[PDB]
């Protein structure tokens, strides 16, 4: 095999917070060599050997005195010599202080294969294992970075300020490569999406249009076609010695006073599925590898933050160290973990600042708010319930369990669950209530591409393909084009208009970003809440019934303080508030009022 | 009124912890009097008058040097003189240190009107507003203290060590008097049950049989026919000026960062129903009255603890002081509050030792475990779900939210919910799982009278009458008699025998009372858990499927440590454990093993 086949990370930076840098070098008999270098400020620590002759780990300490530049690392032995020109880049100004996504932002989520096909010629790349098939629900359809860049003005125009694509890193599988969650090369964009440089350009073009770029990272597992699997770096690189042993998904076992170690180990070491080998993050070489790789992406691509897949499936102690390291580099960053639970205590456990019964500590800033999303979907779909909205109110009342509930990501939907419009029973009026809720809660809102034109799916069970249909207009020849509005129905257009109206409005509402929330217990499926501060009040009121409802306003006086009326932002009409609030069937109002003293 | 009509409390004790005693005196123009007394150790505090001429509140300070005996309190004014001979009783040896019910106990619950009619002559009492009607689901059927006493041998024989009857205090309503939850006289047993002296004898007779007596108290409300309602002691004695203003039951409002004062006030001040005037516990006279009355019952009747109805419907600050006062008098007491929520965080808020986000402090030792009861009822009823027992496992994993989860009361059922057997879909095998669960969890188990012979009810909604059918054998002429066994089906008898077998066994298993618990995540509706300490392991395994299941025992080796087999306590069969555990359809086994090294 090639001289040096992989050098990882391939370059680094001067002036990082953490001085240490561990290079993973791969090439035939490279482990039989000895490394050497000469550069002021950089110290070579000295080999800690591994049994595999095809890998060498090189431990560097990059002092604060080390300057941007480059130097040769020279590997000598077996009467031969290999070189690698190592570069230490200068950091962009303000790099460490970069502002992560937060309450003022709204995130638009895409799956890059399913959004826009800007270059059909990369749909297939010579040498790769899967051929594209737009007619297969689990196939590659051909979306790419060019297509995403082409439509950044659309996304910004809709009122979004962050872009979250599901993973773009190489997934060279024979089938189901499209989704990105089984990496085969952590340091390379899948060529079907474009180049590493194209991904950097995506970040720079998004930034020009006022948008941050949030990368989707998997830490727990890889794809079985990862080049590591051909020649395991160490016998314990992959959990269970590289052999498939399935997890049974007992997520509470890592945070349960009654837990069996068998179940905790099975959660964090168990293979998610057979095609997804599980990384042993208890091996410090694996821990360092992932930590450095994610830092490399943030620094190289100028990311505003990360979304961290399958969060608790990684080793707990690794997660503590990983979050500490990432947040030490980038103190203002945001990272949002995916803890798939509808139980607030389960999600809350992972957030930075939480006092845990077992002393578990974390620097993770954010989690996906599955409990609150589930609650609202139940309320809007179970329309025969007298007071289904009570589930939302009670779930929200548990916010004290989170150190920073305002930093959680609330979403209309995502690529793993029923389409937002379908979850609302294709009821446009109830869908409006969900959208208003999303845009007014004390959360960071996230929206899934395609929901703005009411794309539908199955609702029963798990049906990935139905949640991931191509965006209309992303492909040459499409009869309808949501980017231009061509071929949309009046209802689809009304949806898109409302998203654009609300998201753009939200950008300019500090009271939503950091004001207080006071909500009232729902009664007969009507719900009133306020966002407030001394400058502004926003009153949201929902009537989740197919009959009109009238709410005496005496109930709300600690918020209304005698306000006789206010203008509803949705309709532009003045709404009476002096003695009663008259709500039409299936209505929602967003009443804007002066400050609360 | 007639001279002194009511004096409350009517007598007290020398040597209580709290030296202060506040007497609430009622009678025609008694407010116009001034009190005087002379007794060593007893000081009369200078009067604080109320505008109502028919009440006088007399403040005493009873020093520790006050001996048991009696003294006249003289009431002078308007040229007349009224007397009351006040008695200070000597307390029983060990009174303050009385052991409250705990993890080693098992509680049998009854409704006194529905258990045993020992004396048909007191079914009606001349003067009372309701006539008995055994055929009316909401009528008085005639159960009484005599009947309860008659069958203490039966209750103790089943293995129970505590008796909890729903309230026996006077309920002189025109309708629905039977349930006890609308007191019309807090210092008097309803004459249809018997006398105050009979209640004392119930306690002493239970004690002779190794059983404690737990009284059911209502703090938040009274019945509309309470004598206070004829002539309100103060204008603010009852919330909302003594007029009906309903609560809307927003329980989370007292414990929600986003709460409106309108909602929290509505929860604690709002009338439960029109027939239940709400006590204003923010009036110190009302607070003192309740605290003193409940302490009076404990000291007078020799109670082992209290069960506190409608827990959060009382004022939060009042509850802190009430629980403080009671636990100060009796440091080892247990009191179990009824917070009707299936949400662990909502129940846990109230338990002594909890660090609450708002700084709320409580001295309440125990609560009813509705979340865990709800979880198991879901698992057993939802026979279409692949792994319903996961709900129980995950609920249990939340026990770290409670300061003392082992002090919580877990129950098979009660008078407010569907019958335990009906909740199990009348599936004897699933019922057995529920019963084993109840008897082996780290909890205080409580059992509802009638469940031991598989009494059934409706399943949906709130249908009180259905849950409260007469105990078979309680009435002369009954053709099914659970006390003697007459008329029971084979299955009903087997249920009864199993309750006896497990409850008596449990009394002798300290590992269940204070052992550790390790549970395993359920898989395909099979579940394995262990109670363990240095002395014993008790393994529970259940197969909630109508097909057999084989579980490899490699999984459970941290608990099994190579045990080849064990004997199932239930069937008495040997159960293999070497390499696989073979479970019959719908089975539960209970296996005793020696303690681990
Ligand atoms: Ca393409
Ligand atoms: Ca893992
Ligand atoms: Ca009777
Ligand atoms: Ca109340």
């Amino acid at each position: 095999p090639t001289a040096i086949e992989h050098m990882e990370p391939p370059f680094w930076w001067a002036g990082m917070q953490h001085k240490g840098l561990q290079l993973m070098v791969h090439g035939r008999d490279i482990g039989r060599m000895e490394a050497a270098l000469d550069y002021p400020g950089v110290r070579l620590v000295s080999p800690t050997r591994v049994p595999n002759a095809n890998y060498l780990f090189v431990d560097l300490e990059i002092g604060p005195e080390a300057q941007p530049g480059s130097f040769d690392i020279v590997f000598k032995g077996d009467g031969r010599s290999e070189r690698y020109r190592y570069r230490l880049l200068a950091r962009e100004q303000g790099s460490a202080q970069r502002q992560g996504f937060g309450p003022g932002d709204a995130i638009y989520q895409i799956m890059p294969d399913r959004f826009a096909n800007g270059d059909p010629s990369n749909d297939n790349v010579a040498g790769m294992r899967e051929q594209a098939d737009r007619r297969h629900g689990g196939g590659r359809h051909g979306g790419d970075i060019r297509g995403t860049i082409d439509h950044l003005d659309y996304i910004a125009g809709l009122g979004f300020t962050q872009l979250w694509p599901t993973p773009l890193v190489e997934n060279d599988a024979a089938a189901y490569s499209y989704h990105g969650y089984a990496a085969t090369d952590h340091y390379r964009i899948d060529p079907r999406y474009g180049s590493n440089e194209d991904f950097v350009r995506l970040s720079t073009e998004a930034r020009k249009r006022g948008m941050g770029l949030i990368q989707d990272v998997v830490l727990s597992h890889i794809g079985k076609h990862h080049w590591w699997m051909k020649d395991l770096p160490t016998p314990d690189w992959i959990n269970y010695g590289g052999k498939f042993v399935p997890t049974q998904h007992h997520r509470v076992a890592v945070q349960d006073p009654y837990a069996a170690q068998a179940d905790s180990e099975n959660f964090t070491k168990g293979w998610f599925v057979e095609g997804m080998p599980d990384l042993n993050q208890t091996n410090p070489l694996v821990a360092n590898y992932l930590i450095q790789n994610n830092i490399w992406w943030i620094e190289y691509a100028g990311l505003s933050g990360l979304r961290i897949d399958t969060y608790g499936y990684s080793d707990g102690a690794f997660l503590t160290e990983y979050t500490r390291r990432l947040m030490a580099e980038y103190p203002r960053l945001n990272m949002v973990g995916e803890e798939w639970s509808t139980r607030v205590p389960v999600v809350a456990r992972w957030q930075r600042g939480k006092a845990n019964f077992d002393g578990y500590t974390s620097h993770l800033p954010s989690l996906m708010d599955f409990p609150l999303v589930d609650a609202m979907r139940n309320a809007l779909s179970k329309t025969g319930e007298e007071n289904g909205l009570n589930e939302v109110y009670e779930t929200l009342s548990l916010d004290y369990l989170y150190p920073e509930p305002q930093n959680l990501v609330l979403f209309g939907g995502n690529h793993d669950m029923a389409r937002m419009f379908s979850a609302a029973g294709e009821d446009f009026d109830r869908w409006r209530m969900n959208l208003v809720f999303l845009m007014t809660m004390p959360r960071i809102p996230q929206f899934y591409s395609g929901d703005e034109i009411l794309m539908t799916s199955t609702v029963k069970g798990r049906d990935d393909a139905s949640y991931r249909r191509d965006f209309p207009g992303g492909w040459a020849g499409d009869k309808a084009n949501a980017f231009s509005g061509a071929g949309l129905t009046s209802q689809q257009r009304a949806a898109q208009d409302l998203v654009r109206k609300l998201a753009n409005w939200r950008k300019n509402q500090p009271v939503i970003h950091n004001g207080r929330l006071m909500h009232f217990g729902p009664e007969e499926n009507t719900w009133v809440y306020f966002r407030y501060n001394k400058d502004k009040r926003i009153m949201v009121a929902m009537n989740n019934n197919d009959k009109p409802m009238t709410l005496p306003t005496a109930r709300f006086q600690e918020m209304l303080k005698g306000a006789p009326s206010g203008v509803d932002f949705l309709s532009g009409k003045t709404v009476g508030l002096g003695r009663e609030l008259r709500l039409a069937p299936k209505s929602v109002v967003v009443i804007e009022l002066p400050g609360l003293p």
